C-alpha cells in the first residue's frame, strides 16, 4: 500500500540499522510540527547529540521528510545545524544531529529585548545560510524563531528543514501551501507559483518577532491570520517608533507583497543594516539574563 511503498522508499535513503545500537538515555526536550526532539548520549562516549523523531503515519507531507534527509545530507555550512545520520526505526524517522546548547531563538525573544546589533547579527547568520541554500535551489519554507538555534558562545545556526523543497532550471517554482501560518508568505498562502523569496518574507516576520516579542496576528486563529496576510498590507511593527531608520529600511525590503520586488538573500547581505551585525560575543548575554521590552 502507499505507506508501505513510502516506508520502503525512505529506507533506501537513510542509513541502515538501529541507532539504539549506539545511542543511550533518550530524553524529550522539545517538539515541533512533525515530531519531537530528544537528547541522547553516544554509548561508551561522553558525546551528546540531538535526535528528531517523526512518526511517518502522522505526517501531512511525508515526501518532505525525504527532502530533509536527502538535500541536507553532509551539508556543511557554519550557519546550518549539522545532520550526522538518519534511520528508520519501525514507523519513525530518526535524524541524529548536532546538539546546540544555547537553545532556540524563540526562548530568547520571549524572555528578553534584543538590541539592533544583536538583531543584525542573527539576520546576518540566517541570510548567509539562505544565500547559499537559495543559490542551490533549496527553499527552507519554515523560517521562524523556533527554527534558529544558538551555541553557548553565541553562534547562530538554522535548522528544521522538514518542509524544504528543491527547485531547478526545469521546475523553478513550487505552489504548495507549507509552513507555519503566521510566517507564511502571501503568494504561498495563495498557492501561486513561488520561489525562494518566500523565505525572505518569513525572515521579515521573524524580525518582527525579534523587535516585538511575537509575530503579527499571533493570537488570531491561524486561518484568519493567513487570510489577513494574503489580503491586507504587510504587517507592521508594534514598536515601529522604537527602531532605527536602518532597521525599518531593512524590514521594508523583506515584507514586500510582490515576490518579484522582494529583496533576495544576496541583496540583503549588502544592506547597511547588517553593517551593525555584532560578533558572536554580542549574542552571549541574551542567554544569561532577561530584559523586558
Ligand atoms: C522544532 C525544534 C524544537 N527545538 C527543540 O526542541 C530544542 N532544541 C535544542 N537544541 C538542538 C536542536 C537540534 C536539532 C534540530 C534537532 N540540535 N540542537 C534546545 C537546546 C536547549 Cl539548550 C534548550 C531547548 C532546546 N529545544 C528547537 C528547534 N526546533
Amino acid at each position: 500500500s502507499s505507506h508501505e511503498q513510502f516506508r520502503a522508499a525512505l529506507q533506501l535513503v537513510v542509513d541502515p540499522g538501529d541507532p539504539r545500537s549506539y545511542l543511550d538515555n533518550f530524553i524529550k526536550i522539545g517538539e515541533g510540527s512533525t515530531g519531537i526532539v530528544c537528547i541522547a548520549t553516544v554509548r561508551s562516549s561522553g558525546k551528546l547529540v540531538a535526535v528528531k523523531k517523526m512518526d511517518l503515519r502522522k505526517q501531512q507531507r511525508r515526501e518532505l521528510l525525504f527532502n530533509e534527509v536527502v538535500i541536507m545530507r553532509d551539508y556543511q555550512h557554519e550557519n546550518v545545524v549539522e545532520m550526522y545520520n538518519s534511520y528508520l526505526v519501525g514507523d519513525e524517522l530518526w535524524v541524529v544531529m548536532e546538539f546546540l546548547e544555547g537553545g532556540a531563538l524563540t526562548d530568547i525573544v520571549t524572555h528578553t529585548r534584543m538590541n539592533e546589533e544583536q538583531i543584525a547579527a542573527v539576520c546576518l547568520a540566517v541570510l548567509q545560510a539562505l544565500s547559499v541554500l537559495h543559490a542551490q535551489g533549496v527553499i527552507h519554507r519554515d523560517i521562524k524563531s523556533d527554527s534558529i538555534l544558538l551555541t553557548h558562545d553565541g553562534r547562530v545556526k538554522l535548522s528544521d528543514f522538514g518542509f524544504c523543497a528543491q527547485v531547478s532550471k526545469e521546475v523553478p517554482r513550487r505552489k504548495s501551501l507549507v509552513g507555519t501560518p503566521y510566517w507564511m508568505a502571501p503568494e504561498l498562502i495563495s498557492r501561486l507559483p513561488y520561489g525562494p523569496e518566500v523565505d525572505i518574507w518569513s525572515l521579515g516576520i521573524m524580525v518582527i518577532e525579534m523587535v516585538d516579542g511575537e509575530p503579527p496576528y499571533f493570537n488570531e486563529p491561524p486561518l484568519k491570520a493567513m487570510k489577513m496576510i494574503r489580503d491586507n498590507l504587510p504587517p507592521r511593527l508594534k514598536n515601529l517608533h522604537k527602531v532605527s531608520p536602518s532597521l525599518k529600511g531593512f524590514l521594508d525590503r523583506l515584507l514586500v507583497r510582490d515576490p518579484a520586488q522582494r529583496a533576495t538573500a544576496a541583496e540583503l547581505l549588502k544592506h547597511p543594516f547588517l553593517a551593525k551585525a555584532g560578533p558572536p560575543a554580542s549574542i552571549v548575554p541574551l542567554m544569561r539574563q532577561n530584559r523586558t521590552r
